C-alpha cells in the first residue's frame, strides 16, 4: 500500500470523478464523496485498512477539461495540501470534438492537453508524496471508432507523462478493454462514458491495484 | 400526397414515437403529440397542407418492443379506427440484447420480431386505408458494430414485410447514414438512439418524403 | 443557401424567438435553442446541410419590444461577432397598446419603432455578412381587426427598412395569411400570438425559404 | 330579489364556472367556490344580503360541453336537490369547432346543443324552484368573426329555451359587448374566453342584475 | 365618481391590501393586484367604467404597521406620483398588542399611530388629487372585546384625521358591523382579520361607495 | 396513576387530537403520534414513568364531529382493543354552526351530540378498562360570546355523561379559562381553536392531572 | 421561579437546542422556537406562568461545537441583551472525535472545551442576571462505552465551571441515566443523540426543575 | 466461484438489502438494484467475471422481519425461479424489541425467528441450486450491549440452520467486528445499523469471499 497512515489523498477530474460530490469541500464518510469510483475506493480502504486513517477529498467537476483543471488548480489542489493527487481528465477534451464539432472553443487538442497536463504534474510534484495519473477512457471496443482512436492518443500521452515524471499510472482504457471482450458498451454505458456501478468498480479496482491494495491482506 | 383529405393517421412505436405524448389519447394540436418527429410531421403537414384536415394520433410508448405492440394492438390501433397506420418498432427488441444481455426474456429475437410484425401488418391491412412501415435505426456509421449490424437485419425484415404487403416504407437507417458521413454519432445522440431535434427532423423528413410531401407545392 | 460554411447565425427577438432557450448563452445542439422556430431551423439545417457547420445562437427574450432590443444590443449581438443576424420584433410593441392600453410606457409606437429598428440594422450592417428582418405577425385573418391592422403597419415598416438597407426579408404575416384561408386563429394560437408546433413550422419554413434552403438538394 | 331566504343555488358550466372550485362538492365559504364569478356572486350576496342565508354550490368543470353536462346531470344537479340552477354552457361546444376543426367528435353542433340543453331544462324545471340560463360568450366585438357569429347563434338558442320555459335569462354576450365598445379583447382575455377579474365581475354583475340584486338596498 | 380619467390610484396597507400582489411594482390587469379588495375594486371599475382608464397600483405588504409604512413611503408612494392614495393601516399596530403582548417593539400605540398617520397624510396631500383613509377593522361584534375596543379607538383617530385633512373616509368597521348583526365572525374570518371573498367584497364596496361609484350608471 | 403498567391508551378526537398523526395506525414513539397534546402526554409519561410501558395510539382525525366518530368507531376504537379510551370531540360539532351557519347538514346539534356521545361511551365502557372524557373547548374568555356559550353547553353534556358512566373527566375549558385571565385569545390561537405549543401543553397538563400524574414522583 | 417578570431568557447550543428554530431571530409564540425542548420549556412557562411575560429566544445552530459558539457569541448572545442565558454544548465537540476520527480539525478536545466554555461564561456573567449551564449528554447507559465515557468527562467540566462561576446547573446526563435504567437507547434515539419528544421532555423537565418551576403552583 | 455461468441470484432481506431498489422487479444493471451491498456485489462480479452472465434480482424491503419474508415468499422468491437465494434477515426482528419495547406484536422473538427462517430454508432448498444465509448484524463492539448480545444469538441460529441445510454462510457480524477493533460505531453508522459505503463494502466483501470470488483471478 503506497498510501500511508494519516495522509491526504485528493481526486480530481470530470463527472466520472465528481459523481455528485459535495461542493466545495468534497470530504466526509456519509455521502460527500459522491456515488462513484472515488467513494468506492474510500469504502474499500476503510473496509480493509481502517486503521490507516487516510483522508480523501473529491474535487471532481462535471464537464471539465484539462483547461478547466488548470483554472482551479491553486484553490482546489494546491491549497488543500494533499499528500497524494489522482488526476483523471481528457474525456471531455476529446468528447467535445465529436459531440459539438463546430463549437471549437470547447475542444482541447492533444498538444495543448499534453502540455497542460504536464504543467499540472510538474507544479504539483515537489509538493506531494506522489501523483497518480489515470488515463481517460471511452467504453468502445473498436480501436478504429474515431472517438476511441482519439481517446487512445490521449491515454498514450498520459502514460508518457507518468513515465517521465515518475508518477503512478492507471490505464483505465485497458481495464475496460478486458471487459469489452464480453460486453457490448451499452451494457456498461449507453453513452459510452458514464457507466453503471460495474464501470465505477472497474475504475476503483484499477486504481486500488496500482496503489498496492490487497483484497485480503498478507499483513 | 398519399395521404388525403379527412384521413386519420395513427403513429405507433417506442420512445422515438412517444416523445412525451398525452396518454392514453395521444391526439390534438397543442402538445398531446409529444415533442419529436410525430409532432414535426403534423406541423409541417399543417403548415404546407392546412386544407387536408388530417387527424393524427400518437400511440408511441417508451420502452416498447413489438411484443408490447401486439399486447395493446386491439385497444390502441384497431379500436381507434385509423385510416393510415405508421409503425416504427425494433430499437428495443434489439437494444435489450446488448444492454441487458443476460435478461433474455426482455429480448425479442428475429424469429419473434418477424412473426409478430408480420402478423400485425396482415391483420391491420384489411381494416385501414394504408400502412407505413418505418425501419428501426441505430445512430452508428460502422456497419460492423454488432448492434448496428443487428439493427440492419431487423430493418431488412421490415423492408421485406412492406414489399410483401404493399405497404409504404421508410428506411430511417439510410436517412441517418447520410448524415453520419459528416457527423459522429454523439453529435446527434449520445446514446446512439434518442436524438436531438436534428434527428427528429431527419425522421420527420424521411417520413414526409415517402408520403409524397412537397416543401413548396407544385400547383 | 446564403449561409456559408463555418458562419455564426444569431437570432434575436421576443418570446416567439426565445421559446425557453438557455440564458445567457443560447447555444448548443441538445436543448439550449429552445423549443420553437429557431430550434427547428437548426434541426433542418443539420438534417439537410450537416457539413456546413453553422453555429446558431438564440438571443430571444420573452416580453421584449424593440426598445428592449436596443438596450441589450451591444452585449447580446455586437459582442457575439455573428456573421448573420435575424431580427423578429414588434409583436409586444403593438400588443401592449391593446392588452394594457392605459400603461402607456409599455407601448412602442410606430415612429419610435421604425427609427429604433433602423438604428439596430445600421449599427450592425458593417459588422456582418448579412441581416434577416422578419416581420412581426398577428394570427388573425381580418385585416381590419384593430391589432391586425396595426401589426400590418409595423410589418410594412420592416419591409421598407429591409429594402433600404439591402437586408433579407421574411414576411411572416403573409405566411400566416395563407394558412388562415383555411384555419380559424384558435387552431394555431388561442391568443393569436403564441402558436403550436405548426405555427413555429410556418415561421421556420418562411425563414429557410428566404435563405435559399432546399428541402432536397440539387447539390 | 328572485332568490329568497334559505334557498340552495347551484351553478353548473365549464371553466368559466369551475375557476378551480373544490371537487366533488363545490360548496363552502372559504375557497371551495373557486376564484371567479360564482365566488364573486356569493361574496356580494353575503356582503349585501347576509341575512338571506343562501347556500351556493359550484359544479363547474373545465372543458365541459353540454354533452358532458348531460352525462353528470343526475349526480351533480338532480341529486344535490337545488332550489335554483344556473347554467352557462356552450363556449366549448363552439370553441372545439374552431380550435380542433378536424376532431369532429369533440364538436357539439347546434342540433345536439339545442336538444340536449332543452332536455336538461325541461327535466329540471319541475324539480326546483327556478332556473337561470346564462348565454355562453366570446370576447370579440366583431359580429362577423366566425366564432363570435356561431356563439351568438348558440346564445339565441339559450334565450329562446329560457323564454319557452319561463326561466331567468342572462345575456352575457351583451354585457361584454358594452365593454368591448372601449376595450380590445386582449385587455380582458388574451384567448377571448378566460378573462381577468374584470371579466368575472362583468359576469357576476350580469347575473346579479337579472336576479334583482340591489347594490344599496332600497329599504 | 371622484376619480378621473387617466389618473393613478395607489393602495397601501397591510396583508388585507397586499393579498399576494406582485412585488415590487404591484400593477397590471392579469393578477399583479392580488386576490382581494384591491383587485375587486379594479374589476368593478373596469366592468362599469372601462373608459376611465384608471391606473391602479397595489403597495400592500403583509405584516406592516404604520411604522412600516413610514419607512417605505418615499419609494412606495411618493416616487410613484399617484393622483389618489388610499391607506388602510392599524390592524397589526393593534393585533401585536394582543397576540405578542410581551414583544413590545412590535406594538404601535395610539399616540404614535395618530402622529405617524397624520405625517403621511400631510406629506402626501400637496402632491395628490386626493387621499382616501380607510379605517382598520376587527371582525368582532362585541364592542367590549378588548381588541375590538382598541381597534375602534384607532378607527376614531382615522376619522378625526380624515376630517381635519379633508381626506375621503371609509369606515370599514361600520361596514362589517352591519354584517355582524347576522353572521358570527368565524363565518367571515376564523382569525377575525383575514376574511373570505365576502369580506373583501364588503371592503371593496365600502371603498367604491365613498368614491361615488354607481353600480348602474345614471350616465 | 390511574393508568397502569402494560395498558394501551387510545386517544380519539378531531384536529386537536390528530395534529398530523400517522394514518391509519397512529402508533409509535418517533412521530406517529403527531405534534400536539397526545405526543406531549406520551413524552411526559415516558420521561417520568418510563417503566410503565404504556402503549399509546392516536386516532384523531382533523375535521371530525361526533357523527364522524360513530362512523369509524368499530374499526378505530373497538378493533384496536384498547384499555383506556380518551375522547375529545365537540369543537367541530359547534364550530360548523357558526362558520357555515347555512350548511345545516354539517352541524351536529345538542340532541345528536348527546345521544351519539352517550351511545359511544355506553357501548365502549364494558369493553375496556377505563374512559376519559375531555370537554371540547373554545379559546375565548367571554362566556357570552355565542360560540363560547354553546361550547360550554356541549361541555356540560360531556361532564354529565362522564358522571353517569363513572368515566374520568377533563375540563379543558376550565384549563384555558385560567390562562385567559392573563392572555387575550390571539396569543394562544388566532382562530380560537388551534393553539400554540403552550395550548397543547395546557391540554396535556389537564389530562395528566386528571390521571394522577406527578411531575416529581413522591416515592 | 428564578426567572422574573419581563425578563429575556436566551438558549444557545447545537441541534438539540436548534430543533428547526427560525433564523436568525429565533423568537415568537407560533413556531419560531423550533420543535424541541426550548419550545416545550416556553409552552410550560406560558401554561403555568402566563403572567410572567418572559421573552424567550432560541439561538441553537445544528452542528456547533463550543468553538462555533465563541465565533458567534457577540452577535447571537451579547447583542441580544438577555437577562438569562442557557448553554448546552459539547455533544459535537465529542461526537466528531468518534464519527470522523481522522478529520481532526472538527474535534474540540477537553482542555480547549473547558477554557472556551469558561471564557463564554466569564464574558457573559457581568451582563446578565444569571447563567444556566446544561451538560451535554449521550443516550447510552454503559459508562465505559468510549463516547459515553468521554461525554461524562465533558459534563464534569461543565459542573466544575458552574460551581466556580455560581451558575445554575442542569445535569442532563443524570436525567437520561434514570430513564436508561428501563429503556435501551434506541427507544429514545437511534443515534444516541437526537431523541424523541420524550427525550426533549426529559431535557425540558430537567431545565425547569433547576429554575424552580412548579407543575402546580403553591402560589 | 460457487456461482456459475448463466445462474439467477436473488437477494432478500430488509433495508440493508433494499437500499432503494426498484419495486416490484428489483432487476437490472442501471439502478434497479439499489445503492448498497447488492449493487456492489453485482458490480464487482461484472468487473471481474463479466463472462459469467449472472442475473441478479434484489427483493429487499425496508422494515421487514422474517415474518414479513414468509408473507411474500411465494411471489418474491419461489415465483422468480432463482438458482441461488441469499437471505439476510433479523435486524428488525431484534431492533423492534429495543426501540419499540412495548409494541410486542412488532417483535419477532427467537422461537418465531428460528421456526420461520428454518421453514423458509427447508422449503426453498429443493427448488434452487443453492442458498446463502447471511447473519444479521449490529454495529456495536461490546458483546454485552443488550442488543448486540441478542443479535449474536439470532446470528447463531442462522449459522446452525446453514450447517444443517448445507447452505453457504456469511458471518456479517464477524466482518464488522474486525473493523470495530479500530473504529467506533458512529464512524460507520450513527444508528448502528444503516452504514456508509464502507459498511456496504464490508458486507459485499464478506459475501464475495464466501462465494469464492477472487479480486485478481488466478488463471
Ligand atoms: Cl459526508
Ligand atoms: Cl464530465
Ligand atoms: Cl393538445
Ligand atoms: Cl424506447
Ligand atoms: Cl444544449
Ligand atoms: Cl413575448
Ligand atoms: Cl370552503
Ligand atoms: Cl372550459
Ligand atoms: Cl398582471
Ligand atoms: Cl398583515
Ligand atoms: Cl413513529
Ligand atoms: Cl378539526
Ligand atoms: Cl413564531
Ligand atoms: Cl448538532
Ligand atoms: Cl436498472
Ligand atoms: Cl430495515
Amino acid at each position: 500500500m503506497k498510501i500511508g497512515s494519516g495522509e491526504k489523498l485528493l481526486f480530481i477530474g470530470d463527472s466520472i470523478t465528481d459523481c455528485g460530490r459535495a461542493r466545495p469541500e468534497g470530504e466526509g464518510s456519509f455521502g460527500a464523496l459522491g456515488t462513484g469510483y472515488v467513494a468506492y475506493v474510500v469504502g474499500l480502504l476503510q473496509a480493509v485498512y481502517p486503521e490507516l486513517g487516510i483522508r480523501v477529498v473529491n474535487k471532481g467537476i462535471s464537464g471539465n477539461t484539462v483547461r478547466d483543471l488548470k483554472a482551479r488548480w491553486e484553490e482546489d489542489v494546491i491549497a488543500q495540501k494533499p499528500d497524494w493527487v489522482s488526476i483523471m481528465i481528457g474525456i471531455n477534451d476529446v468528447w467535445r470534438q465529436y459531440d459539438l464539432p463546430f463549437m471549437k472553443e470547447k475542444h482541447v487538442y492533444l498538444d495543448e492537453y499534453e502540455a497542460t497536463l504536464r504543467s499540472l504534474v510538474l507544479e504539483t510534484k515537489p509538493l506531494v508524496k506522489g501523483i497518480i495519473l489515470m488515463t481517460p477512457f471511452y467504453i468502445e471496443g473498436n480501436e478504429q471508432d474515431p472517438m476511441r482512436r482519439t481517446m487512445d492518443q490521449y491515454g498514450r500521452v498520459v502514460k508518457q507523462i507518468a513515465e517521465e515524471t515518475n508518477s503512478l499510472f492507471v490505464d483505465t482504457q485497458a481495464a475496460f478493454n478486458e471487459v469489452l471482450k464480453t460486453l457490448y458498451p451499452a451494457a456498461l454505458a449507453w453513452d459510452r462514458v458514464h457507466p453503471s456501478v460495474a464501470g465505477h468498480m472497474i475504475l476503483a479496482r484499477a486504481f486500488l491495484r496500482e496503489i498496492g491494495f490487497e483484497w485480503v491482506r498478507s499483513r
